[PDB]
């Protein structure tokens, strides 16, 4: 659901399969920036953008840098979508987008290293102010007055950009806790302290 | 699995707004239902003139809801004598997604119709070689599903489904009927069949 790039391939190839055993498939494939819009002058690329495949049969996408990667920032990670739609040649399709994170080699990371661990959670009126003082992305998943119930969150509730905050609407826990998706995909709970109006990670 | 209350929508421009039903059809698990709004290519567009509230939220298992679609100042814009065309978006993301998209037709207030007001009975149908030139003078989204030499065949007869754009033309494949059957869909969902007579090339309804 997320892969991490730092432009040093020029290209990528991705397996897709109609899993469809009976109908033939169109497959589209697009990029979208991190407003969720299409995008076909790069900086990243996906071929072919349409193709058929037959039931059962497989197939790839290869997703390719343009040499305008490298006017992104360098000191931060920028976000893109891959995009795949099926449908057969109420318009009901299969849709699926992938996270693709570009992180730029200054600030690559070791494998024993938790940066998610530097949020901070700001009390405010109907929930909390979410700072992300890092250069990556933060997906939080759930939020919770204890481990179990931000265990329970099926879903993305927020994503915090490099350097930002964002105020999700929560009730006030005494003890707070949050779920995130790390590089490989597990999700880790931190568990926050608080001073007053102020939470960070224990 | 989420589903949608229709399959093609009618927004009046006489309202403000309309609201269009939602359910979780899956009994076990918690949906999000993410809705957005795209133009007649079919290009999403987040800022209006139609906009879809709220764009994201939580279906528990089994429930149902609404999205609401409204209406930005900037809907005055668009013409005022002929429908737009809008489509609506609702993607489904479970706990693999599926996506639907339906059309939104969105009618001015200044051409708003009757009840029982029909105008499809308005297309032109021209022989040309090969088929029919088929016109549209009126200013509605006009869907023809089906055409043939009897009754019988324009609702039985398997027909390639066309839209025809307000004030526009289309060609369409198809044997030279002496008496074409022209088979459409109306705002409620009814089927209707009209019958032509030709003087000529042209064809209009009897």
């Amino acid at each position: 659901t997320r892969a991490v790039f730092d432009g040093s391939e020029k290209s990528m190839t991705l397996d897709i399969s109609n899993d469809n055993k009976q109908l033939p498939y169109l497959a589209q494939a697009w990029i979208e920036n991190e407003n969720q819009e299409k995008i076909i002058t790069g900086p990243v690329i996906a071929t072919p953008p349409v193709q058929r495949l037959d039931p059962g049969a497989k197939s790839m996408v290869r997703l390719s840098t343009t040499p305008d990667i490298s006017k992104l920032p360098q000191d931060r990670e920028s976000l893109f979508y891959f995009n795949l739609r099926e449908i057969p040649p109420v318009q009901i399709a299969l849709c699926t987008k992938i996270k693709l994170f570009y992180r730029p080699a200054a600030i690559k990371t070791r494998p024993n290293e938790v940066w998610q661990d530097q949020l901070i959670l700001n009390k405010v009126s109907g929930g909390y102010r979410i700072e992300n003082p890092t250069p990556y992305y933060v997906t939080v998943i759930g939020l919770g007055g204890s481990e179990k119930q931000a265990e329970e969150g099926e879903f993305e509730t927020v994503m915090l950009s490099p350097r930002s905050e964002q105020t999700v609407k929560s009730a006030n826990y005494n003890t707070p806790y949050l779920s995130y998706i790390n590089d490989y995909g597990g999700r880790p709970v931190l568990s926050f302290i608080c001073n007053g109006s102020r939470c960070s990670v224990k």
